């Protein structure tokens, strides 16, 4: 059933590395190089997803050869998307699945590894990952190692839920999407692309991985809503529905609420960390607030997610401006972290 958006709110300008009309004919001769389409309409609907200026959007002040390098992560995953979940009316099961996503993460671990079946644009899979991970430093390439691991990982759990027609909770909802929609490997690229990397106790320490899992976890809500009115199972609206036992329309509020007090809590936590962070914690928290702008700016003109969904302006202040924390005890831990 059809919904209709309310503004979204967000405190950070937009921003666009001035360079993304190089960045992209990179990412363009990369696609035509490994010829990541089975047709001239496949390869129009890859470049209308506009891969490189989401990931320009986020990086505006890297490197356009670098930002190309890490956008082709993002054009294989559109590619690989739009061919292994329409392979058939039947939904893929998970045992069919995993097999298969295990020989991917084995790929982005170490390319020279190969199989006796390898699906199309494998090849593709090995150059970007190469591309990306060899100019990286040894803890960047262990970052992309275990970051790509985890959303490999996530897509299995879509997959399980795919195969069984069923809809997960939302406290099982709000624990998984941060993986199922791979942010920390995006994160990881961002590190890759714009030059900054966490010390392990910034990483490790709990304020942080808060500040990240609540950045992922809003940035994917986001997602969800802009990609809502093309999809029409594990929509933030479909999972809120089934929660409330309310309609898809009734569902709205409530996803912006939960919206707003996560992205409410990111800017506590941003506010806490920033006077004292250092070079690379300060480059991270760039990297998010333009990553916010980006999915923003990009989900609202890129054929992606368009038109089915018409942008629904600016919101002057948040929807919901709670600072309690959410009775979700999956990630009600972040609200211990407020300083």
């Amino acid at each position: 059933s059809a919904i209709e958006l309310l503004p979204f709110h967000c405190p950070f300008a937009a921003a666009v590395n001035p360079r993304l009309a190089e960045i992209e004919k990179l990412c363009v001769d990369w696609i035509d190089e490994f010829r990541l389409y089975q047709d001239d309409a496949q390869r129009e609907r890859l470049i209308a997803t506009k891969a490189a200026e989401v990931y320009a959007r986020a990086l505006p002040n890297a490197a356009p050869e670098r930002v190309a390098d890490v956008a082709k992560w993002l054009y294989w995953g559109f590619a690989t998307d739009d061919m292994v979940y329409d392979n058939g009316p039947v939904s893929v099961r998970a045992a069919d699945f995993l097999p298969l996503i295990v020989q991917l993460a084995r790929i982005a671990d170490e390319p020279r590894s190969r199989f006796g079946f390898e699906i199309p644009y494998t090849d593709a899979l090995r150059d970007l990952t190469v591309a990306i991970t060899a100019p990286a430093t040894p803890g960047q390439r262990i970052e992309w190692r275990s970051t790509a691991r985890a959303w490999f990982f996530g897509m299995s759990w879509d997959v399980a839920y795919a195969e069984r027609g069923e809809i997960p909770s939302l406290n099982d909802y709000l624990m998984m999407r941060m993986h199922t929609g791979g942010l920390a490997s995006w994160a990881a690229t961002l590190g890759i692309a714009d030059g900054f990397e966490l010390s392990a106790r910034d990483a490790d320490s709990p304020a942080v991985r808060a500040l990240l899992e609540s950045w992922s976890t809003f940035a994917l809500i986001i997602n969800d809503l802009m990609s809502y009115a093309k999809e029409i199972s594990s929509n933030i609206i479909t999972v809120i529905a089934r929660e409330l036992s309310c309609s898809p329309q009734e569902a709205v509020p409530h996803a912006y609420s939960i919206l707003d007090r996560i992205s409410g809590l990111f800017l506590r936590l941003r506010a806490d960390l920033l006077p004292g962070a250092d070079q690379n914690l300060r480059a991270l928290i760039a990297g998010m607030e333009h990553t916010w702008r980006a999915y923003l700016d990009w989900g609202f003109t890129s054929a992606r997610y368009t038109p089915y969904q018409v942008f629904p302006g600016w919101a002057e202040q948040p929807h919901d401006t709670s600072p309690d924390p959410l009775p979700y005890p999956a990630i009600a831990w972040w609200w211990e972290q407020v300083a």
